[PDB]
């Protein structure tokens, strides 16, 4: 009565909504919202901003970061070197940017050359293997893309409250799930669910 | 009667006010939160994210960002690698561990084996000579507590509408501003001051 079944999720995701993902059962846990790369629209980008901590970042496998020559910004959360989408973007920071630039990451048809570095997005590489090699909200996120059908990419972002800016835990989640129609998923359940 | 006199907005951010910051007198400006860094709380950190993109960065001059070993994020906006002060953080994302941050990057004891990187604050290095040399709203930022008598460092972000996540042009920023008591100035208008 609480976690969403992961077919069903699954379904959700495929139809670009945000799902709020946990760690597991536990009330201590904070959520994220998480949906594919390639759908998120600039309203849903906004949507993210304004419920999130705004550090929006983008879980892409290994594979694609290194076609698209997002290398590791140094040589834990394994960040890129930052970056915005060239065309269609002006100041790379917009709702309407970020959400060209993260489609485009996701996109199988952009090069390297199509994005200026440094930017405004925070592309994440997720390791192979994602949740059965490491249970980050980066590995989920490629997960559920990947489970959906879809490009290896997804986006992703901490849920804070307006009244503190304290990041939501799960009965607060429960709540901004209920307010506006979006299913909550943990990964816990969601490596039961593809293993055995 | 839209923009504070900078004497009056120095002593506001002397005393830990946030100003907004446009780059001149046009209405189609967007405007930035801006304030010290080394006066940043946890509350006024919450209060920048809640009202901004969330993508917050922390201007120190080149100087102090070569002291802390922030090197250019690659070798326009100068981001360096991004960071988190190590003691005292957890997430590195939460209100209260973004304003440790920030703190500790003004901090003139901080040294560079404090700081985690990448992490989850965005340093940008301001040019010498500042708003006389580039009139960025990083400039800006360390002319400010330059000459409020304070360390070279500020913290920025740019204030977006509930509504659709658009960023605020002029008027909403003096909606804004009214509402929440919170003086505006532009660059052109702090130019003017510190030269002739």
């Amino acid at each position: 009565n609480i976690f969403t079944p992961i077919e069903e999720a699954l379904e959700a995701y495929k139809n670009g909504e945000f799902l709020i993902v946990m760690d597991d059962e536990d009330r201590e846990n904070e959520g994220d919202l998480i949906m594919a790369a390639e759908l998120i629209t600039q309203e849903k980008m906004a949507f993210l901003v304004r419920y999130s901590s705004g550090y929006v970042c983008v879980p892409l496998s290994e594979e694609r970061a290194n076609q698209l020559e997002l290398p590791p910004m140094l040589a834990g959360t394994a960040y890129t070197i930052t970056c915005d989408f060239a065309e269609g973007t002006t100041t790379g920071i917009s709702a309407h940017d970020r959400a060209l630039t993260t489609r485009s990451l996701a996109n199988p048809n952009s090069k390297p050359q199509d994005f200026i570095k440094p930017g405004h997005i925070l592309p994440l590489r997720a390791v192979p293997g994602l949740l059965k090699k490491r249970r980050g909200h980066t590995e989920a996120a490629v997960q559920l893309s990947t489970l959906a059908g879809l490009q290896p990419a997804g986006v992703i972002c901490e849920l804070v409250r307006d009244e503190d800016g304290l990041m939501m835990r799960l009965d607060d989640c429960i709540q901004f799930g209920k307010k506006h129609g979006i299913k909550i998923i943990n990964i816990n359940q969601l490596v039961e669910y593809i293993s055995k």
